[PDB]
């Protein structure tokens, strides 16, 4: 109902068992939607989209990630 709580994947727009390349593969469609010059609006969410594709872009952050992530 106000599902705020939730993990990068379900932020980035890609099911919570995305591949890192369905990450990296929707995070370019996303810009492409989000980005300032072409969404005024939406400028500040640009901002999670990479806070989320940081840590499922290396694979010692991924590796902590998947099993504790406050890491």
């Amino acid at each position: 109902g106000m599902v705020k709580e939730t993990t990068y994947y379900d932020v980035l727009g890609v099911k919570p068992n995305a591949t890192q390349e369905e990450l990296k593969k929707a995070y370019r469609k996303l810009a492409l939607k989000y980005h300032p010059d072409k969404n005024p609006n939406e400028g500040e969410k640009f901002k999670q989209i990479s806070q989320a594709y940081e840590v499922l872009s290396d694979a010692k952050k991924r590796e902590l990630y998947d099993k504790g992530g406050e890491q």
